[PDB]
């Protein structure tokens, strides 16, 4: 019953990453398709991300207006329509493209904002701590699955848009059997003003939010980028493949974020007895050697892809650590009245600030390199190495941030208990 029903939810969230980056697996063949440069390639994903973060508040208010199961299966039916509509575009237009993308952002935020309420209301007993945490391991496997599948029909078809139309198929069923297997659930502008007006003076909060903004920035931008940098390696090297490369990359992603989950609980978790602070302190700690290593990776593609394979390993695993760390500073920081309006508030602020433009900014910046020089393969490749280059700069900002996050800890957890206490 409500097992099978979170079981659903469950695949509905792995579909929904894996409708989300399998545009990634193929960005390669689109571009080549539709006659688009880097900066149509951003497009994508920033309308995308734009979409999804200006959507997730007006499908939470649809909420407490509407159903919740109702808004989320009239969501999978949106989004895997848009997603098969889209895999049928004619290469003289482009922008229906972006417009398809777009639906479907607003329909994954619509999913994104109602399934954990419904994960939660169907148990209240102390199983939705696992349930929920099974949720959360839906998202890693879900990217990872999104990039390998788009690679595999890729290379299984021969065309890209097969990579397009079988993910919908698999999404339209779980629609169906979201209704079949999960039964319904069952002034204040004023105070969530006065709430914000507050919260803007939370440094430790505004602090980690900022870090969680640049997190998004280069998780989006590298995971977006990495498939396109690496076959660009490989045609400037003697020797190339890119549905491996794609497939090499979304195994790596999906086993280095389940890897870096739980390293990251563990080691915060040991390093707590040490100190407080220990969590801020921790997560600046993952985020510079996350810098350090997709510094690296640089360095390592042009010797050989396995080396910037394994950069790619160890910072996926830092940069998937740290987000388990950043909520917990966050439901520390804050107040369990004003929790909620919090965590929209820092979700809005990172998706903004980080991956929203984020991949037309390292298309435009490959784009001018490109304009600039010659164009050819090896200068093609420098180029979007040369703008990938700018991700390391914001993880170690986003260290600093995590930093600063800590050096204000202590004293914000008391206030935090003294505004309990009241």
């Amino acid at each position: 019953g409500r097992g099978a029903a979170a079981a659903i939810l469950s695949l509905g969230n792995v579909l929904n990453y894996l409708d989300r980056y399998t545009v990634a697996g193929v960005l390669l063949d689109i571009q080549q398709h539709f006659g688009v440069k880097d900066r149509g390639a951003g497009l994508l994903q920033s309308v995308f991300i734009c979409s999804f973060m200006v959507a997730a508040p007006i499908f939470g208010y649809l909420g407490d207006r509407f159903n919740r199961k109702v808004i989320l299966s009239c969501g999978i039916f949106f989004w895997s329509a848009v997603t098969f509509s889209s895999s049928f575009i004619p290469q003289q237009y482009f922008w229906l493209l972006v417009l398809s993308r777009g639906l479907v952002g607003i329909g994954e935020a619509s999913y994104s904002t109602i399934a954990p309420t419904i994960i939660g209301d169907l148990f209240t007993k102390n199983t939705r701590t696992l349930m929920l945490s099974v949720f959360y391991f839906a998202i890693p496997l879900g990217s990872g699955l999104g990039y390998i599948t788009g690679s595999s029909v890729k290379q299984a078809a021969g065309d890209w848009h097969w990579a397009l139309r079988v993910s919908p198929v698999l999404g339209m069923i779980t629609g169906t059997l979201i209704l079949i297997l999960v039964p319904a659930t069952k002034k204040a502008r004023t105070s969530w003003l006065r709430d914000m007006k507050a919260l803007i003076r939370n440094r430790s909060y505004v602090f980690s939010s900022l870090a969680t903004s640049a997190v998004s920035f280069a998780t989006g931008a590298l995971g977006m980028w990495i498939p396109l940098y690496l076959h660009r390696a490989q045609v400037v090297q003697k020797t190339a493949e890119g549905a491996k490369d794609s497939l090499i990359f979304g195994a790596i992603t999906c086993f280095t974020g389940f890897l870096g989950v739980v390293t990251g609980a563990g080691a915060t978790r040991w390093c707590r007895l040490k100190t407080q602070r220990a969590d801020p302190l921790v997560c600046a700690v993952g985020m510079l050697g996350s810098a350090i290593f997709i510094c690296l990776i640089f360095v390592a593609a042009k010797s050989s892809i396995v080396g910037a394979y394994i950069c790619i390993f160890v910072g996926e695993t830092l940069l998937f650590s740290n987000w388990a760390i950043t909520a917990d500073i966050l439901m520390y920081v804050v107040i369990p009245t004003r929790r909620a309006t919090a965590v929209a508030l820092q979700s809005f602020t990172s998706h903004l600030l980080g991956d929203a433009g984020s991949p037309y900014l390292i298309g435009f910046i490959s784009d001018l390199i490109r304009q600039s020089t010659k164009d050819s393969p090896l200068w093609e490749f420098l180029s979007l190495g040369y703008a990938l280059m700018l991700c390391p700069f914001v993880v170690v900002l986003g260290g600093m941030f995590f930093l600063a996050t800590a050096l204000f800890f202590v004293s914000d957890r008391a206030r935090a208990e003294q505004q309990v206490n009241q």
